[PDB]
């Protein structure tokens, strides 16, 4: 049915501020935030399907919600690795390990994707990563001579394909709900950037 | 390889010298050498098996040696497509097209191996080219944790494997004739490198 709440438990951690797995840095220290473990994160077989996501997470004392950036290796079905200012909300930290009840929500956010085109990236290779999105990127596509390709999620939290073509790179992109937007992003450097870059976006998934 | 024979047609071309499809580049304007139908180039299923080989090339009025440069697309079997310095010493000038036999000889050439590392490799993915063999190269294999490893000849007459490894990286390459040989290459970036490079070999095929 519509939108299941999933048990599971908390723990806390500092990690993930920096460094995390789905290269979402920089992460403002006041951020609420966590990490997924491995089977919630790759939801419907999709790799970092929840990346990027936020989930309400409800605990014995309260709720409050978290932006998920990393990991959780050895984390259960269920279970979160909060940052400890997010989990102090919800649970006393003397206790460690605390039973909770999550869900993907909406993100609290504004405005349209950002996208970030990887070091490497060409139009030979490129790695493609959606950020500032208002549910889970579960899709992402671009077109190439009048079809729609798809690209595969990478466990980095980006959008892999090779031979994308020359020219300004139509793409489309998919959400957890199934709402399809689309945009265009320039054109693709001649070899490889030494640099990941940011390309500020033009759409956003519908409320 | 010690003896081999195609029978075939030879036309002839300016192409091949600089961006010719097996990025052999820089080669000498006044080198002997020719573009190779595909059939022939990719002997034995593998993608540019006889990129960088030296062919004998017998015409009407003579036998040269040429330098395998670059793909000849629409070639048929047998074909190949001469520059004309090398046309010229065994065919008529005033001929668009001539009967030919050729075949793969021991490249005129001393030393041992020399590694192209291409643009963008790393640990993750590498793309590496053997140049000055004096026999086609058939296979390259490296080692990763003490198992062979094999890398997939491209079009583009470079090796390609992921995840290679760490550390310096034991490689061992095989010939037309079957004939092995091992050797030794600096360890690969952590991240894709932004320039292509060259790297000096300790071994070559036998003669
Ligand atoms: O999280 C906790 C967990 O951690 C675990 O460890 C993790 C660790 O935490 C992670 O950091 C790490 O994950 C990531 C890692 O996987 C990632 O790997 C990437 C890397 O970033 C990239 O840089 C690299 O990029 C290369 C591509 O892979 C490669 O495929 C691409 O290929 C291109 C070439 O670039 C291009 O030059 C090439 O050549 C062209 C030809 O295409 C062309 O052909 C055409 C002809 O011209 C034309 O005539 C004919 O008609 O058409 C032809 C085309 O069909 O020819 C021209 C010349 O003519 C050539 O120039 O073409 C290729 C096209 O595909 O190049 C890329 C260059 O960058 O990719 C790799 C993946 O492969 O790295 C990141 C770093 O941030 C890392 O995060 O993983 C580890 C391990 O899991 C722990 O294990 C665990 O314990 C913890 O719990």
């Amino acid at each position: 049915a519509y939108d299941d709440l999933h048990e599971g438990y908390a723990t806390y951690t500092g990690s993930g501020y920096s460094g995390g797995a789905f290269l979402l840095d920089p992460i403002p220290s006041d951020m609420e935030i966590t990490a997924i473990n491995p089977a919630d994160l790759n939801y419907g077989g999709v790799k970092a399907a929840l990346a990027g996501s936020y989930l309400e997470v409800e605990g014995p004392k309260g709720k409050t919600t978290v932006y998920v950036t990393d990991l959780y290796p050895e984390g259960a079905r269920g279970a979160l690795d909060l940052s400890p200012n997010a989990f102090r909300k919800i649970g006393n930290m003397k206790d460690g390990k605390i039973n909770i009840k999550w869900r993907v929500v909406k993100a609290p956010i504004t405005g349209n994707f950002t996208y970030r085109i990887k070091e490497g990236s060409s139009r030979w290779w490129a790695a493609i990563q959606v950020r500032n999105h208002k549910y889970p990127v579960m899709k992402m596509e671009y077109e190439k001579d009048g079809k729609w390709i798809n690209m595969e999620k990478m466990d980095y939290n980006h959008f892999v394909s090779t031979n994308l073509g020359t020219g300004s790179l139509k793409v489309r992109m998919t959400d957890i709900r199934g709402k399809v937007v689309k945009d265009t992003i320039p054109k693709l450097p001649e070899s490889g950037t030494s640099k990941a870059y940011t390309v500020p976006g033009h759409v956003q998934f519908p409320e």
